[PDB]
DNA sequence: TCATTGAGCAAATGAGCAACACTATTCGCATATAATGGGGTTAGTGACTCTTAAGT
């Protein structure tokens, strides 16, 4: 738990110890999303007219 | 008539600036098989005091 602890690395890694590793797939599905994020906010900025003009 | 004092002046040298042109430094950026939880103390202190905490 949160003891005595004086170490910052050791919290760091306590803190870190929380996720999960990835697996052999999960990262593609990952990179997708971050992906379909940019095309989202690529097709929500294209239809704006000054920024065409610009 | 000439030495002495009061004032200044052209010229030579030292310092430096202003704008521009070339160039040696320096920094932002990129590496695509896979790589997925760390070392390193202090070890035969002594005595005393202050605070916190279980025990009564």
């Amino acid at each position: 738990e949160i003891g005595r602890t004086t170490d910052p690395v050791r919290m760091y890694m306590r803190e870190m110890g929380t996720v999960e590793l990835l697996t052999r797939e999960g990262e593609i599905d990952i990179a997708k999303r971050i992906e379909d994020g940019i095309n989202q906010v690529q097709c929500s900025v294209a239809e704006y007219p000054e920024a065409i003009t610009y």
